[PDB]
């Protein structure tokens, strides 16, 4: 799917039993979730954000379904506003950027 | 051009008779550059973010060079680790995200 940016690029996800709709986010290098229960399995975290930095755990190894695709790969979970896939997991669903 | 997410996706930018480096990024329905020496008068505002709030000085019917193409809109001055390309610019631009 071509995807005009009038509109935010909002996709389903599909995760840990759960489904979501997330930010295909090309600024972002990782992937994070607003806070959901996962089984595991993790490490914390601080990262960079405007402004501020936020305290995340860090679950490697998650099977993502994106839009229909498969995809595992380390998701931050942390007190996001919003869910936001970054290019951890844009580069295994073959994304790019065109202009 | 076509980007890959594999690396950061910075462009070239001239503003104000500057050039920075930005970047593209799907997820920022704004454009917010770090601080610089911008002419002209702006009005206060303050964007969300992740764990925190910056008060930026917003910009309008400001010419920007992107790549090649140019553009002109709103620009968000403020304290950010990183220059921002976002939609309103990117939709300028006629960028589109495809996966
Ligand atoms: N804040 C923040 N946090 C943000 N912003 C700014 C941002 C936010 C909002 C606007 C306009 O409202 C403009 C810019 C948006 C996130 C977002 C989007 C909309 C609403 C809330 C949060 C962007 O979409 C997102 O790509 C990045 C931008 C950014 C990148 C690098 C350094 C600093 C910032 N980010 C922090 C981030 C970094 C790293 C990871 C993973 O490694 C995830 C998230």
């Amino acid at each position: 799917p071509q995807v005009t940016l009038w509109q935010r690029p909002l996709v389903t996800i599909k995760i840990g039993g759960q489904l979501k709709e997330a930010l295909l986010d090309t600024g972002a290098d990782d992937t994070v979730l607003e806070e959901m229960s996962l089984p595991g399995r993790w490490k914390p975290k601080m990262i960079g954000g405007i402004g501020g930095f936020i305290k995340v755990r860090q679950y490697d190894q998650i099977l993502i379904e994106i839009c229909g695709h498969k995809a595992i790969g380390t998701v931050l979970v942390g007190p996001t506003p919003v869910n936001i896939i970054g290019r951890n997991l844009l580069t295994q669903i073959g994304a790019t950027l065109n202009f």
